[PDB]
């Protein structure tokens, strides 16, 4: 009971790590109470990996109500303000399971630590980003309390010079903006476009993108089935003329941009479908033959050919020669999902099938050849 589960919890913190805190639940189940909180502590303060995975698998295992709230809130309440990555995200992963318990202390514990996360908006900043936007998908309730606070801090905080905070930042922005969408608009859009005018560029890009995909659905809806296998309606030919300016200009100018160049391109595109079209297609294409885009090129381009469809047309024979040349050579997980998006144009296809099969078996191919002969 005692010495054989310090055993096998050492072993978590030096797949058979996870699987012991799977055990350690599974052995909880059937059930000491006072070893397993120095078992907690022995392994926090050397390790916390381990830690964090003996701590959020036993909460909804045993029953966790009043005394365990109170004990494992100073733990995570330590680890948060500074910490190095991968550490943080799961620790603030830990948050959430405990946060959706359902107990009274809920009310407590969550105000708590979004009241703190918004004094610190570096690994401060983004810990705090983490806080917000897990406590956001776990609690929408009590997240709610404090909406007018959460905007007008961020907007401070995503500006300063960091690439590893715009990405989870926007995320925060992410998980509070479907909240008001279900159930502010004009002050993101403005307070966005204020800093268009290379740090003030990929920033700016990915929280246009939010406004872009959550007015319409439309865009979404494409881009999410894929990886498997009157706010921003006013101000479209401003948003979308800064945006094909930004692009058209930052060529090769500072990996980032273009990247949430090839994001944006389609959503735009998706939002209102000649001039404009052309000015992508030109982008598109020509990213294709450079790496670091090549993957996010053809993505953009499978999701183009749905939303434009009688336009795009025009482009298949540069798009399906550039198809044909990439696969002989056998990445290619990609490849194949933006093909079955292209026929999303069905004779091009037969000849399409002599080296999609040659390059092997994998699990994107016989996915897409599945989905390809249900449409088609």
């Amino acid at each position: 009971x005692x010495x054989x589960x310090x055993x096998x919890x050492x072993x978590x913190x030096x797949x058979x790590x996870x699987x012991x805190x799977x055990x350690x639940x599974x052995x909880x189940x059937x059930x000491x109470t006072r070893f397993y909180d120095q078992l907690n502590h022995h392994i926090f303060e050397l390790e916390r990996k381990g830690g964090i995975l003996a701590i959020a698998s036993l909460i909804g295992v045993e029953g966790g109500n009043a005394t365990r709230i109170g004990r494992f809130a100073n733990y995570l309440r330590n680890l948060l303000p500074s910490n190095d990555p991968v550490v943080m995200e799961m620790a603030s992963k830990a948050i959430g399971r405990l946060a959706m318990a359902g107990d009274t202390f809920t009310a407590e514990y969550v105000e708590f630590e979004v009241k703190r996360a918004l004094e610190w908006l570096e690994g401060r900043r983004h810990a705090a980003v983490l806080v917000l936007r897990e406590l956001a998908i776990s609690v929408p309730t009590f997240f709610f309390q404090q909406v007018q606070p959460f905007f007008d801090n961020i907007f401070v905080a995503v500006w300063d010079p960091k690439q590893a905070i715009r990405e989870g930042a926007v995320a925060a922005l992410r998980a509070c903006l479907i909240l008001t969408t279900q159930r502010w608009y004009r002050h993101t859009f403005e307070e966005a476009e204020k800093g268009f005018d290379d740090d003030r560029i990929h920033g700016a890009l990915l929280i246009l993108n939010e406004l872009v995909r959550i007015s319409s659905m439309e865009g979404e809806r494409l881009r999410e089935e894929m990886e498997e296998i009157x706010x921003x309606x006013x101000x479209x030919x401003x948003x979308x003329x800064x945006x094909x300016x930004x692009x058209x200009x930052x060529x090769x100018x500072x990996s980032l941009i273009q990247m949430t160049i090839l994001n944006l391109l389609p959503r735009l595109a998706a939002f209102r479908p000649t001039q404009y079209l052309q000015d992508t297609m030109n982008h598109v294409l020509s990213c294709v033959k450079k790496e670091k885009e090549r993957t996010a090129a053809f993505q953009a381009l499978g999701l183009l050919s749905v939303a434009v469809r009688s336009e795009f047309k025009v482009y298949l024979p540069r798009v399906l020669d550039i198809i044909r040349a990439a696969l002989p050579p056998k990445v290619d997980a990609t490849v194949f999902t933006c093909i079955s998006m292209l026929a999303r144009i069905q004779q091009d296809i037969k000849e399409l099938l002599e080296p999609m099969l040659a390059v092997g078996l994998s699990p994107a191919l016989t996915a897409v050849l599945y989905d390809l002969s249900r449409q088609i």
